[PDB]
């Protein structure tokens, strides 16, 4: 097209607050841009990944209710020939 942007990326899925008993807890990472993407990174603030977690593609689909052990930081990073950019989002657990 006639522009040319670095991926914009998004976070989708549970919009609020994350309840402990609920599966609606999982997020999803969406780069738009242009063009797809030449490069896609995954990590969170921890550096790590979370054993509560199932990790397909840029989609982040939680095995079940989210957990203490759950909450954080979740960034993802796309690589595009236009650059590169991160979204993240932050966790919290119902107390």
């Amino acid at each position: 097209l006639n522009v040319q942007y670095e991926p914009e990326v998004t976070i989708e899925g549970f919009d609020g607050n994350w309840y402990l008993q609920r599966t609606d807890v999982k997020l999803t990472c969406k780069a738009d841009a242009n063009p797809p993407a030449t490069e896609y990174h995954w990590t969170t603030l921890n550096g790590s990944l979370p054993k509560g977690v199932e990790a397909q593609n840029r989609t982040l689909f939680f095995r079940g209710p989210i957990t203490y052990s759950l909450a954080g930081t979740y960034i993802c990073e796309a690589t595009n020939p236009i650059g590169t950019r991160s979204g993240q989002v932050e966790v919290n657990i119902t107390h």
